[PDB]
């Protein structure tokens, strides 16, 4: 299915590369092969993934989305300033709204969106080094 097409603002304060990091526009789907992360800094699974996306941020064929839910901005600012910023858009979807739209049953849940701005693959639970080598990458590549 197209991906929604929720718009969220940013967490303010978050930088890269000396530049406010943008919110979610759903026309910066199209033409990219992008993984969508819904996360919260309350969330245990999410510590545990974090490191792995930090690493995965480090391949430029891919763009990283953030959706962060239902959590305060100083925590949200604080899980990504432990872990790295892996994201290259980050959304701030305060209360959940956004989410629901998405399918979301619970945070962790990551999403696969194609070039031609569907979604083609959906993880619930968090990456682990498993599914990230032999699942995810697989399904990322094959939509390049």
């Amino acid at each position: 299915r197209p991906a929604p097409q929720t718009a969220l603002p940013p967490l303010e304060g978050l930088q890269a590369d000396n530049v406010q990091v943008p919110g979610l526009d759903p026309a910066a789907f199209k033409g990219k092969v992008s993984l969508v992360n819904v996360w919260a800094s309350w969330c245990v699974p999410c510590h545990d993934e974090a490191p792995l996306l930090t690493e995965l941020g480090k391949d430029k064929r891919f763009q990283l989305v953030g959706i962060n839910y239902k959590d305060a901005a100083d925590n949200a600012r604080r899980f990504l300033g432990r872990y790295g910023n892996p994201f290259g858009r980050v959304g701030v979807d305060a209360n959940g709204r956004a989410s629901i739209e998405w399918g979301v049953y619970g945070v962790p849940e990551t999403f696969v969106v194609g070039r031609e701005g569907t979604i083609v693959y959906k993880l619930v639970g968090p990456i682990t080094p498993d599914n990230l080598r032999s699942v995810l990458l697989p399904q990322m590549e094959k939509a390049l």
